[PDB]
């Protein structure tokens, strides 16, 4: 149960979440309502596990890329500000948050990433990917690093993984196609075996964070880093004497960041919806609330014109709006978590060497097709009494009781039912018999599954039916995915995708939800009969 009668409000932790809270002051002087700003971690992941059970934060800041699978979800109020309001702001800002053709949030700014520098160790900063080894090389000789951004979250490597070719999901005239997805193309490859190259060659190191590559450029230790508008405040307050420019090239051509717009939701559990939009329109998205804000730490280009009027001024705005040209505004579709988990994860693999590019590629790319087939909920047709963690924890412990043997032999059999309805539906009408008559007739005795139901004695396991009928029940919930659900298989990547797929489930473990448990149950399954228990 949300406070009535008070705002909370929930930002991440690199942004300006002090400035945020002096517009919550202003707030509470003008009309008596007290706001609470909060920067929990992992927020993004957070929000929809509290959100989901009708608790959490009045007000969300995010980059807009979460949105929409919020909104898939329900957990976002629709925002309707008078046309007066909306004029105020850059149009190319609400096309960030309107889904479905509504619009699901407040737009606050931009943000790319920029190559920043240091002036005193480099004048002149490389414009190309293809130099920096040789610059790292010199570099080191006199006790420093040419390069430390963050490695590990995929929203800083992306942009070199993309500027030969790799893409999230094809566009093309103004639509996305979430069966075209781009992750192990050979322009994705390229860029990902040029920045695993530098960390075999010692030009970075596979563990480099965020707090890590911030420290050493602040700290003068590196000679450049890639970030955002938000970090240029820490720097300020350092000794360094930084710029702000355009992302090196690879192969001759842009990096392509993948650009957030910053914004601002209304929990749909949230009995104060009319006084969020209030601090939103009339404090937050003023020139002197975003001032607050852009104070503590710097937006980016804002999205309301009259302020950034102002800050365009700025040639690290300038910067940042060249990169920003370069790459792609995110789509906002839920789809996008299921494009981010699968690559955060190959990325990682890639790095550290616990899988080879390509290896790390396709199993990305198989894990997103699968979990945006997942999420998209439209256009399906399904013709022609216990928790669903509880038959899940039951499922499983069922077949662990079977020898391995067994187990691949049930194993068998289920693989063939994916993507064969035809065979699915034979096989439950099987097992049902089975189940029934408590007997093998001839034609069982070419499907290894069904005598697997038995035990050493020849005598049935009425359990082990069970289960079976349970899962080709939760199969049949499975449209397309199916197809890279087996591809997983095939591979022996289905442990990726079953923590991705807990990753996407918004809650804590709609018809979203329904496909997903349906696709974590099988996923689960298949798992434990492939790797054992
Ligand atoms: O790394 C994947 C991650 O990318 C973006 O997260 C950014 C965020 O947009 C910035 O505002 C800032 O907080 O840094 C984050 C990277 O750590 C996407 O917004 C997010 O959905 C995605 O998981
Ligand atoms: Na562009």
């Amino acid at each position: 149960k949300i406070e009535e009668g008070k705002l909370v409000i929930w930002i991440n932790g690199d942004k300006g979440y002090n400035g945020l809270a002096e517009v919550g002051k202003k707030f509470e002087k003008d009309t008596g309502i007290k706001v609470t700003v909060e920067h929990p971690d992992k927020l993004e992941e957070k929000f929809p596990q509290v959100a989901a059970t009708g608790d959490g934060p009045d007000i969300i800041f995010w980059a807009h890329d979460r949105f929409g699978g919020y909104a898939q979800s329900g957990l976002l109020a629709e925002i309707t500000p008078a046309a007066a309001f909306q004029d105020k702001l850059y149009p190319f800002t609400w096309d960030a948050v309107r889904y479905n053709g509504k619009l699901i949030a407040y737009p606050i700014a931009v943000e790319a990433l920029s190559l920043i520098y240091n002036k005193d160790l480099l004048p002149n900063p490389p414009k190309t990917w293809e130099e920096i080894p040789a610059l790292d090389k010199e570099l080191k000789a006199k006790g420093k690093s040419a390069l430390m951004f963050n490695l590990q979250e995929p929203y800083f490597t992306w942009p070199l993984i993309a500027a030969d070719g790799g893409y999230a999901f094809k566009y093309a005239a103004g639509k996305y196609d979430i069966k075209d997805v781009g992750v192990d193309n050979a322009g994705a490859k390229a860029g990902l075996t040029f920045l695993v190259d530098l960390i075999k060659n010692k030009h970075m190191n596979a563990d480099t964070d965020y707090s890590i590559a911030e420290a050493a450029f602040n700290k003068g230790e590196t000679a450049m880093t890639i970030n955002g508008p938000w970090a240029w405040s820490n720097i300020d307050t350092s000794a360094v004497n930084y710029g702000v420019t355009v992302l090196p090239t690879f192969k001759g051509q842009p990096s392509k960041p993948f650009v957030g717009v910053l914004s601002a939701g209304i929990n749909a559990a949230s009995p104060n919806k009319e006084l969020a939009k209030e601090f939103l329109e009339n404090y937050l998205l003023t020139d002197e609330g975003l001032e607050a804000v852009n104070k503590d730490k710097p937006l980016g280009a804002v999205a309301l014109k009259s302020y950034e009027e102002e800050l365009a001024k700025d040639p690290r705005i300038a910067a940042t709006m060249e990169n920003a040209q370069k790459g792609e505004i995110m789509p906002n579709i839920p789809q996008m978590s299921a494009f981010w988990y699968a690559v955060r994860t190959a990325v990682i693999n890639a790095a550290s060497g616990r899988q080879t590019v390509d290896a790390a590629l396709a199993a990305a790319q198989t894990n997103a097709a699968a979990m945006s087939a997942g999420l998209d909920i439209h256009f399906r047709g399904k013709t022609k009494s216990r928790n669903m963690k509880e038959k899940l924890e039951d499922m499983e412990s069922v077949l662990k009781d079977l020898t391995e043997e067994k187990r691949k032999d049930v194993l068998n059999s289920l693989a063939k039912c994916l993507g064969k309805e035809d065979i699915r539906q034979d096989l439950e009408q099987r097992v049902s018999e089975v189940l029934i008559s408590r007997e093998l007739h001839m034609e069982d005795s070419d499907k290894p599954l069904l005598s697997s139901l038995f035990n050493a004695a020849g005598v049935l396991v009425e359990a082990r039916a069970k289960a079976i009928l349970d899962f080709l029940d939760a199969l049949l919930e499975l449209s397309e995915e199916q197809q890279f659900v087996a591809e997983a298989l095939e591979k022996g990547t289905l442990p990726l995708l079953k923590d991705q797929v807990k990753s996407v489930m918004e809650q804590n473990w709609d018809p979203e939800a329904r496909i997903l448990c349906a696709l974590y149950v099988v996923v689960s399954i298949l798992l434990e009969l492939a790797e054992g228990p």
